[PDB]
């Protein structure tokens, strides 16, 4: 309950982590709810100061949490920033670990823009994963935000745009579930790698998992290298089985980019915009969790309970909920996928009547 940056009061924890804790905070003058991150100054590997400085440099971008204050408060490095909502991994779990094509397409459109803005500010993220994308709170709940810039890096000179040099034998640090093949190989990360990681997330979201998940090994390196072998040896076709051709096209593009090459962000956005048209989706910010949450509220006026809610939701929103069929070996046609609209309507008392109201 101490004060930070004169006017920010620390409240309840949100909260804990490896680089410190994150708290609810309040601006004592305006009453605005914010987020406050703390890092012990006795930390052996300080990261908060770095992140705050990246956040400052990125300040003003759409979907970049807006830093309000950072500095020193006694025994703590502190950072005051926008309060955000659930992560996409959180929402993935809420939806029982599968997203519709529509929701994945809509996330992809926003996330490509976020990554584009970050690259436009001469930084690469280097830690692209579902946990690092959060929705806004309240009415900002339709905007995907990017967080966690502790591993981010300048990939080019601010004035000359001279790219950092090519390099090998770089070490790998985290879970490498979403890491690019070239990261695994020890190559200096560049813009392409952020986008490849984004690609794996999309496939993850669609299919419910990646085929190199849940591996065990005797050492970290062995595990990393087992993941690398699967990424390398499983074809893009197999990887993207059951998904419209855009998803494998997205992946082939990222894997084919050269080290210092500027990505064609608009080409990639057009992939998913064109697909949403073929699938007759509106870009209406109506995500799976939005509609499941609404449906549930009306019903209430645990695995088995969810399935009933989901059934009603898919009936009321038949044209919105299309899913990958993981037994598929091919890329389904748009008309193939849209056939699920009919199936959704054909599913089945007073409860079906209640929801319309
Ligand atoms: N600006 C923010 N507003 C609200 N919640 C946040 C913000 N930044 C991170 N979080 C959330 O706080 C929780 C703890 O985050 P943190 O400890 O930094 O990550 P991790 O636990 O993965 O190391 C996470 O669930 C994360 O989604």
């Amino acid at each position: 309950d101490l004060r930070v940056g004169r006017k920010f009061r620390i409240g309840r924890k949100i909260g804990s982590g490896s680089f410190g804790d994150i708290y609810h905070g309040t601006n004592l003058i305006s009453g605005e709810e914010v987020a406050i991150r703390l890092e012990s100054i006795r930390s052996r590997h300080p990261q908060l100061d770095y992140e705050s400085r990246v956040y400052k440099y990125l300040s003003g971008g759409v979907g970049i949490p807006f830093i309000r204050w950072f500095g020193r408060e006694g025994e703590y490095n502190a950072m005051v920033i926008d309060l955000l909502g659930p992560s996409l991994e959180d929402l993935f779990n809420y939806c029982h670990r599968k997203f519709s094509f529509k929701t994945v397409i809509m996330l992809a459109l926003q996330m490509i823009c976020r990554v584009q803005y970050i690259h436009g500010r001469s930084f690469i993220h280097r830690d692209i994963k579902p946990d690092n994308f959060l929705m806004g709170v309240g009415r900002r709940g339709s905007t995907v935000h990017v967080i966690d810039f502790g591993l981010s890096k300048k990939y080019r000179d601010f004035n000359t745009h001279r790219h950092i040099p090519y390099r090998e034998n770089k070490s790998l640090t985290g879970t490498a579930r979403y890491a690019s093949v070239n990261t695994h190989l020890g190559i200096e990360q560049s813009r392409r790698d952020d986008l490849e990681s984004l690609g794996y997330m999309l496939i993850y979201f669609c299919k419910g998992s990646l085929p190199w998940q849940g591996l065990k090994a005797t050492t970290k390196k062995q595990k990393y290298d087992r993941i690398l072998e699967k990424k390398l040896c499983i074809s893009v076709e197999t990887l993207c089985a059951g998904l419209p051709l855009e998803f494998s096209e997205y992946m082939n593009y990222c894997r084919n980019l050269k080290f210092d090459e500027r990505p064609d962000y608009l080409y990639l956005a057009r992939l998913f915009k064109d697909l949403s048209i073929k699938l007759e989706y509106h870009n209406d910010h109506l995500f799976d969790w939005t509609m499941l949450r609404y449906t549930k509220a009306m019903v209430e006026k645990k695995n088995d309970s969810f399935n009933k809610v989901k059934l009603l939701a898919m009936k009321k929103f038949a044209s919105h909920f299309h899913y990958c069929k993981n037994d598929d070996k091919h890329y389904p046609t748009p008309e193939e996928i849209k056939q699920q609209t009919v199936q959704n309507n054909n599913a089945a008392p007073e409860l079906l009547s209640a929801i319309d109201k």
